[PDB]
C-alpha cells in the first residue's frame, strides 16, 4: 500500500543472508509498499561470472539513484576459491563500493535492553564515523628480496616533485604505500560533524598523529578547521564540543565512558573499532552500518556481519534454523528512511521508523532467534527463522493499523 | 645496600610526576636494599634537548650492551611543549628511537588486583599482548603532497635491480606515507611470542589484515605459520596450547568475548592501541607491564608506559596534595632487575624483585592504594596520597624482606 516515488538500488548477497533477505523482501516489504528495487546480484556467483562488473554497475546506480541497500557477502579466500570455483580470490565488494561512494560509514548498536552488554558500563550508544576512502585499503604492498633502498615518490601534473628515501633495509622485508586525499579528509570532517549536530552528542577523531605528524597531522588540522568554521557556533549553543585525542587515549577513555557521543575513526581504525563497540554493546549482529557520501545525496545501508555458513549447510540440507535476521532488516530499514527524506514521503519515513521500533520492541518481548537467547542464558525460548519473522510481520502490522 | 648486583642496570629518566615517582622510588625501595650500580641517562625532556637527543640513541646503545633498561614515562614534544620548554624542535618519541635501535617484542600485561573491578567481567585470565616493536607507522616517511600527481614507490636492490609500482593519480591535495617491516624481524616476532607462550603455558594468536594487505600481512601470517609448524607444533601439542591466525577485526571481537588466558601477538600498531585497551579493561592503564625484549633473547628494556601525568606535576608544583599510582613504575625497576638476576644468576636479586612486585599487589588488596585505584572500587573508598602509598609499600617490603 505505501507508493514509493524513486527508484531504490538493491545488491543482493550470499548464503544465509541471502534466504533473509528475501524473506525480508517477500514478508516486510512487497506486502506493504509498492516499490521499484534496481537489482544487483553481489552474489560471489554472479561477481564472478560478471568478473566483478556488477559491482562497479551497482556503486554507480547507487550514486544515480541515492539509496542502496546491501546484503552481506562472503569475502573470498582460499577454499572459498574451490568451494565455488572461481577465476580467483574476489576482494570484498565492499572496498570497491567504497572506493567510489566515498563519504563515511555510521556504525551504531541496536539496543534491546534484555540483551547483556560484555562492557556493562555503556549505558548510552556510541557511534563510530568510520571515514570510508583510502588508506590501507587501497595501499600498494610488495615484497622486496633483500638489501637495498626504498623511496616514495610524489610527481605533480607541473613537474613538481617530492621523493624521500624511506629505508637502507640490511635485508629482505615488506614494504606499502597508502594515501587519503584532502577533498575526502574535509568530507569526513563535516559529515562526522553534521551527524553529531543531528544527533545532539558531542564528537571526537582519533588519531595518531604524534608518529605520523605529516599525514595524521592532516586529518587533526582539516578537522579543527572545518569545525571552527563550520561548526562551533551551533555546538556551544547546544552545548557539544569536539576534541582530538590520541587512538590509544580515545580507546580506553572509549572503554570507560558511558557512550553518547560520534566516533570519527580513519578507514582502518574504524573497522576494528566498530567491531568491539558492536560486540561490547552484546553483538555483532546488532549493528546499522549506514555510508552516507560526501554530498549529503547518497547513502548505502549494509548487514554487515557474516553470511552464517554453519547456519547455510542445514538450510540447503532442508533442516530448520535460526538466523538473526535484525542487521538485514535495519539495512532495509535505513536505506527506505533516506528514500523518504529524498522524496518528501512522510509515511514511508513513519514505515521506517514504525519498523525499527517493532525488531527492538519483539525482541524485549521475548520474541529473539536463537543467538540472541543464548546470550541471555540458558532458559530462553527461541523463534526460528521464518518464525522470528513472522512475528516481526504480525507486531508491523499490528504497529501500522 | 646489602643483595649485591654484579653488573650495571641501565636507568633512563623521565619528565614531570613521573621524574618524582621515579626518584622515591630509587631512594626507598632500590638504594637501600640493593648494591647496585646505575648506567644514568637522563631523556628528560630538557636534557634531551641539550644534547639535540643523542640521549636518548646513547642510553638504547647502553641497554643493548648491558643487557637491561629500566625506563621513567618521558613526554612526547608537541607545539605546547616546544614553546613551554622552548625546544630547539619537537624531538620525536624516545620510545619509538628506543625501539627502532632495540628491535623484539614489548610484552604487555595486567597488574593483577583481585579487589579492582574490571570493566569487563568476563575477562578472568590474564592477556598478554606481544606488540612487535619494530617498523611499520613508528618507522614510516609521510608527507602532504600539493595537488594532482602521480605518487609512486620505489624500491632498488643493492646490486641494481628495481622494483617501481604507480600509488595512486591524485586528483588534488593529499597525504601519503611509506612503511616497512623485515622479514627477519617478524620471524624474531614470532619465535619470540611462541615461546612466550610456552613458558606461560597458553595458546598464542596473530592478529593481521591479510585480506587487505596480501603481501605485507601475508608475510606476518606466512612466517609465523612457518616458524610455528617448524620449531613449536610438537611441544604446543605436548602442553595443549595451540596457534591461531585471526583477522584483526575478528580478534578484536573475540578477545572481548573470551575469558582470557593467551598470548595476542600484535602488529606494531595494534600492539601500541589494543594494549591500552586490555589494561583499561583490567583496571587501569597504571596496572599494566611493559617489557621488551631484543630478538636475541639476551635484552631487555622494561618501562613504565603511561603519561607523565602533567596534571598532578601541576599540583605538586604548587605545593597541592598528590595522589600518583607509582605501580607501573615500580614494575618497570622489578621486570628489570628480574632480567639483570637472570643474566647474573642471582637469585637473591631475583628473589627481592618478586617480592616487591607481590608486595605492590598485596598492598593494594589490603585497601591501601592511589585514588585512580580508590576510585574504581567506589565513589567513597579512601586514598593514600603519593608518598602516603609509597611509605605503605616501604613498610611493607621490610616485613616481607
Amino acid at each position: 500500500k505505501i507508493k514509493v516515488a524513486n527508484p531504490v538500488v538493491e545488491l543482493d548477497g550470499d548464503e544465509m543472508t541471502r534466504i533473509i533477505w528475501q524473506f525480508i523482501k517477500d514478508k516486510l516489504i512487497h506486502p506493504y509498499l509498492d516499490l521499484d528495487l534496481e537489482y544487483y546480484d553481489l552474489g560471489v556467483e554472479n561477481r564472478d561470472a560478471t568478473d566483478d562488473q556488477v559491482t562497479i554497475d551497482a556503486a554507480n546506480a547507487i550514486k544515480k539513484h541515492g539509496v542502496g541497500v546491501k546484503c552481506a557477502t562472503i569475502t573470498p579466500d582460499e577454499g572459498r576459491v574451490e568451494e565455488f570455483k572461481l577465476k580467483k580470490m574476489w576482494k570484498s565488494p565492499n572496498g570497491t563500493i567504497r572506493n567510489i561512494l566515498g563519504g563515511v560509514i555510521f556504525r551504531e548498536p541496536i539496543i534491546c535492553k534484555n540483551v547483556p552488554r560484555l562492557v556493562p558500563g555503556w549505558t548510552k550508544p556510541i557511534i563510530v564515523g568510520r571515514h570510508a576512502f583510502g588508506d590501507q585499503y587501497r595501499a600498494t604492498d610488495f615484497k622486496f628480496p633483500g638489501k637495498g633502498k626504498l623511496s616514495i615518490k610524489f610527481v605533480g601534473e607541473d613537474g613538481q616533485t617530492i621523493e624521500h628515501d624511506v629505508y637502507d633495509a640490511p635485508g629482505a622485508g615488506v614494504a606499502l604505500a597508502m594515501y587519503n586525499l584532502d577533498e575526502s579528509i574535509t568530507e569526513f570532517a563535516r559529515a562526522s560533524f553534521n551527524y553529531g549536530l543531528q544527533r545532539k552528542v558531542p564528537v571526537y577523531l582519533s588519531t595518531k598523529n604524534t608518529i605520523l605528524k605529516a599525514y595524521d597531522g592532516r586529518f587533526k588540522d582539516i578537522f579543527q578547521k572545518v569545525f571552527d568554521e563550520e561548526f562551533a557556533a551551533q555546538f556551544k549553543a547546544e552545548k557539544l564540543w569536539y576534541e582530538h585525542r590520541l587512538i590509544d587515549d580515545m580507546v580506553a577513555s572509549a572503554l570507560k565512558w558511558s557512550g553518547g557521543y560520534v566516533w570519527a575513526c580513519k578507514n582502518y581504525d574504524g573497522d576494528v573499532q566498530s567491531d568491539i563497540v558492536a560486540q561490547g554493546f552484546g553483538s555483532l549482529g546488532l549493528m546499522t552500518s549506514v555510508l552516507m557520501t560526501p554530498d549529503g545525496k547518497t547513502v548505502e545501508a549494509e548487514a554487515a556481519h557474516g553470511t552464517v555458513t554453519r547456519h547455510y549447510r542445514q538450510h540447503q540440507k532442508g533442516e530448520e534454523t535460526s538466523t538473526n535476521s535484525i542487521a538485514s532488516i535495519f539495512a532495509w530499514t535505513r536505506g527506505l528512511a533516506h528514500r523518504a527524506k529524498l522524496d518528501g514521503n512522510a509515511e514511508l519515513a513513519k514505515f521506517s521508523e514504525t519498523l525499527e521500533r517493532v525488531c527492538v520492541d519483539t525482541v524485549e518481548s521475548g520474541f529473539m532467534t536463537k543467538d540472541l537467547a543464548l546470550l541471555i542464558g540458558p532458559d530462553q525460548p527461541w523463534l526460528s527463522t521464518t518464525g522470528f519473522l513472522d512475528k516481526i510481520d504480525e507486531n508491523l502490522r499490528k504497529a501500522m493499523a
